[PDB]
């Protein structure tokens, strides 16, 4: 047809019945006869919604055989690739374009043993299609996690790569990188398919002339004791994208970001690299933080209460310890509003992590800026830079508690109380100012003076009612008394309806929701803090490797040895 | 324990539908495009020789059991 390039062939492929219509084998006879069948057989459509669809691409989807060994044999090109905005991310079906990733997306096997290894025409295993993604990417990308599809892209996976294997003994599948610089594993891991990335960190292919393609190994076995190894190839660092980096600094919109460091190899990696170095630095660094406090406490204290500033200094050793406590503390200020920038820049946030996530940078930021505002009214002759100081102190007691990581009880507690302000208090708080507001305006203007003369006073003395510090005495003679009295009494009577509808409301929500998810938080956490401690480490020696250079094989498909950096585990079974 | 999570969100969503109805019922301005996705040509084939046209409604979904 003249509007999508149609043509027989493939009218006669869409309309067969029973897996079966005369007319095709017709047409290529016909075909054949008249001058050629290479420019018949291989025709597509030209309209961009099915762009570059032919015959194999139908034949394989109709999940006909037959077809598709007649399509190969009759001179069908293999590599042809359907690009049109149906087949990429509206109504469509991403499979990487190719027929090769068509029939592996769909689960059959048997096309893709034909398609690698026909008689006529080969396909290349390790092509890519417009993206860059090989056919391992293709079946990352269609992975959800369920059951079933689990399965299927597992065993196709697995299967892949060991024709792959078998074909091409000095081909690396596994390290093809698409346009984002992004192998399988790390798409996997950036994209949250914990299944993907359970089977592909432990997988053990146990057969002749592929075992070299095995991630976890043994290296010994005594009776119900044996020990075992894994590969940490990639996972501990690679400089470009890492396991750990990629699940640690994800954008939060990732499915699985709390569950994927709880596959085997990650967790006591991350429990290891704990115990070895990182927690005397940050025992050190709490230290540290708790000295410049109680200095900044101790300069706070003892300032003078004359006027108008700077002051000037006596011959007398309390003003000399006075002024290098102030010194110290601008210092630590400093450094903190340095630290913060150095985070936003080294990070690049859109705000909407900053919104969700990383709090904890923003608090000492402000905390910083606070102390700089006070630096600056002081040296202005100025008596308000004590306001702004003590909100520097206070925030930076509070501060503190982003030191009860480190300790499981501590820092979940901490976890629980930041859930809870972030998710309950705000719904509360929302509706409490609303009711506040709208009586503390009916009771202004019902009682023009004596307290509630202001907005602000009357706001103050109705907020004095939800902490139990009220005052019902009604001693004064005003115009509308006893209608004032109803008011109070309906608005006690609201408020504790508010207070006890969110009490309720955070009973429902301990039904074991907010342990488990706060158990991960806070490993996600700690894991956060090991990645920064290695990041910055302040020592420019890179020597503490993890798990030791041990010999895997020793037997690559090449005479040469083989050696990766892995890490023991030892286990104990009792059943055999 | 169970109660009251469920019946609020069902509730919740009952109160949406009748605020749905309500605005589109009246809307003060006659515009009369409340239809869905279409008059599509749902079978064509009546017992009769005639078509049918429907104003159906889309829905896609995906099913790797076969
Ligand atoms: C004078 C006035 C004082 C007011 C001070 C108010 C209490 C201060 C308490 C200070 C505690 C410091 C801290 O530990 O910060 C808390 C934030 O608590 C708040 O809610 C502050 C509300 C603003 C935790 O935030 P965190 O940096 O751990 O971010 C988490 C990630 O690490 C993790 O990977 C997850 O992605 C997780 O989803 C993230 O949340």
């Amino acid at each position: 047809d003249p509007e999508t390039g149609k043509t027989c062939l493939l009218k006669a492929m869409l309309n067969l019945h029973n897996g079966q219509n005369d007319t095709i084998a017709l047409l290529l006879d016909v075909a054949r006869k008249t001058d050629s069948l290479k420019q018949f057989v291989n025709a597509s459509y030209t309209d961009s919604y099915y762009k570059g669809q032919t015959a194999l691409h139908i034949a394989i989807e109709r999940r006909n055989m037959t077809l598709v060994t007649l399509l190969v044999e009759n001179g069908a090109d293999v590599q042809a690739a359907a690009n049109g905005d149906f087949f990429k991310k509206r109504p469509g079906f991403y499979f990487g374009e190719l027929p090769l990733s068509l029939a592996a997306c769909t689960n059959q096997l048997a096309i893709v043993k034909f398609l690698l290894q026909n008689s006529w025409q080969p396909a290349d295993i390790s092509a890519r299609d417009s993206v860059g993604n090989t056919v391992l990417h293709a079946l990352v990308e269609v992975a959800d996690n369920t059951v079933d599809n689990t399965k299927f892209v597992t065993s196709m996976y697995n299967e892949i790569l060991i024709l792959g294997a078998k074909l091409h003994p000095t081909l690396k599948l596994e390290e093809i990188t698409n346009r984002k610089g992004l192998t399988p594993l790390a798409l996997a891991a950036s994209s949250g398919k914990i299944g993907v990335l359970a089977y592909i960190l432990q997988r053990e292919i146990h057969e002749p002339e592929c075992r070299h393609l095995s991630r976890k190994f043994t290296e010994w076995a005594y009776g119900p004791v044996h020990s075992s190894l894994y590969d940490l190839s990639c996972i501990d660092t690679c400089e470009k994208n890492s396991v750990l980096e990629v699940i640690a600094y994800s954008s939060s919109e990732t499915p699985n970001r709390h569950d994927m460091l709880l596959v085997e190899p990650l967790n006591r990696l991350l429990q290891d690299k704990w115990d070895r170095f990182v927690k005397r630095i940050f025992y050190f660094n709490f230290f540290v933080y708790c000295l410049y406090m109680i200095i900044f406490t101790a300069a706070a204290y003892y300032r003078p209460v004359e006027g108008l500033p700077p002051y000037k200094l006596k011959n007398t050793v309390g003003d000399y310890f006075r002024v290098t406590g102030e010194i110290l503390s601008v210092s630590g200020g400093v450094y903190f509003f340095f630290r913060g920038i150095q985070y936003f820049l080294q990070r690049r946030p859109s705000l909407k992590s900053l919104f969700v996530d990383s709090y904890s940078e923003i608090l000492f930021f402000v905390q910083s800026l606070f102390m700089l505002v006070s630096v600056v009214l002081y040296f202005s002759q100025r008596k308000e830079y004590v306001a702004s100081m003590v909100f520097s102190l206070a925030m930076g007691w509070t501060n503190m508690l982003y030191y009860t990581r480190g300790f499981q009880q501590m820092g979940i507690y901490a976890v629980m109380i930041e859930k809870m302000i972030l998710r309950d208090l705000c719904r509360f708080m929302f509706v409490y100012l609303v009711f506040l507001f709208g009586f503390s305006t009916a009771v202004v203007t019902l009682i023009e003076d004596g307290k509630y003369n202001s907005l602000y006073s009357t706001c103050l003395e109705l907020f004095k009612f939800t902490i139990g510090m009220g005052d019902l005495e009604f001693t004064e003679n005003y115009d509308f008394k006893a209608v004032f009295i109803i008011l109070l009494l309906a608005y006690v009577i609201l408020t504790y309806i508010l207070l006890l509808n969110m009490l309720i409301a955070l009973m429902g929500e301990t039904v074991n929701k907010i342990a488990q998810e706060s158990k991960n938080i806070w490993k996600l956490q700690r894991a956060i803090t090991i990645l920064d401690t290695e990041k910055s480490f302040l020592k420019c020696m890179r020597k503490a490797f993890r798990s030791g250079k041990l010999l895997q094989v020793g037997f690559t498909p090449d005479g040469k040895d083989d050696y990766r950096w892995c890490f023991r585990v030892d286990e104990v079974n009792w059943t055999t």
